[PDB]
Formats: C-alpha cells, structure tokens, sequence
C-alpha cells in the first residue's frame, strides 16, 4: 500500500508526462526495443523497424505509446483501486499477446529512465522511490490476474 504522500509524487511526475504522452511514449517504447530487442518481436506490426530513426518516423508507433500511456495513467490516477482497470488488460496481454512478467518489469525500467532523463529536477529519489512502488504494485496485481487467468508469470 502506497501512502498518500507517495501517491502524490507519483502523481506530480506524472503530470509532467500528460504534457507531452505522444513524446514521452515514443521514448519509452524506443528505450525498451533497444534495451531488450526480443520485446520488440511480441509487436507484429512493429517487427520490422531496424533502427531508432525508423521507429521515431513510424505513425503507428506513436500513436501505439499514447495508448499506452493513455491507459497506464488511467491506472495510475486509481491510486491502487484499479482492480477494473487491470482485468482487461491482464486478459490480453496473459492470453492473446503471452508477455510474461519479466517484460512488464523491463517496460517498468523503461519509464523510469526516460522520467529520470527527461525530468531529473522533479524525478529525485524520492520520486523515483514513489514511482517504482507504484509500477511494483502494479506489476503484482497484475501476475495475479495472469495466475488466475491460467498464464501465470
Ligand atoms: C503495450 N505496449
């Protein structure tokens, strides 16, 4: 359980994202295609970019990291009530694209460098502490949902 004070770290950072999620999306999913290219193989219309300047180019990349972000920030904002939020996300991601924990972890590293590197002033320890108890809280809710949708990790 995160505290009120946390919460509002997590939440302060975050509306930094909100003003600019195409941009900070863009950088979170390029971050993670090059850190952990086998990510990037779960993406069939994606599959194909070979390099960073193709990724940044492509229309549908981006318009992909706002739905991301639209829906993490959605998320984020239940402060913890995200029960509803969760299932149908856990359901496609366990049984229709098999991405198994460790990836939601390596995405969970993504978006704290890119904050960290785009918001070093506001991003501090505290924040960066706030915010990866936040995406492990997360991360936790949702390997439970996938244990009990029959994927489990
Ligand atoms: C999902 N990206």
């Amino acid at each position: 359980v995160l505290s009120e004070g946390e919460w509002q770290l997590v939440l302060h950072v975050w509306a930094k994202v909100e003003a600019d999620v195409a941009g900070h999306g863009q950088d979170i999913l390029i971050r993670l295609f090059k850190s952990h290219p086998e990510t990037l193989e779960k993406f069939d219309r994606f599959k194909h970019l070979k390099t960073e300047a193709e990724m940044k180019a492509s229309e549908d990349l981006k318009k992909h990291g706002v739905t991301v972000l639209t829906a993490l920030g959605a998320i984020l904002k239940k402060k913890g009530h995200h029960e509803a939020e969760l299932k149908p996300l856990a359901q496609s991601h366990a049984t229709k694209h098999k991405i198994p924990i460790k990836y939601l972890e390596f995405i969970s590293e993504a978006i704290i460098h890119v904050l960290h590197s785009r918001h070093p002033g506001d991003f501090g320890a505290d924040a960066q502490g706030a915010m990866n108890k936040a995406l492990e809280l997360f991360r936790k809710d949702i390997a439970a949902k996938y244990k009990e949708l029959g994927y489990q990790g």
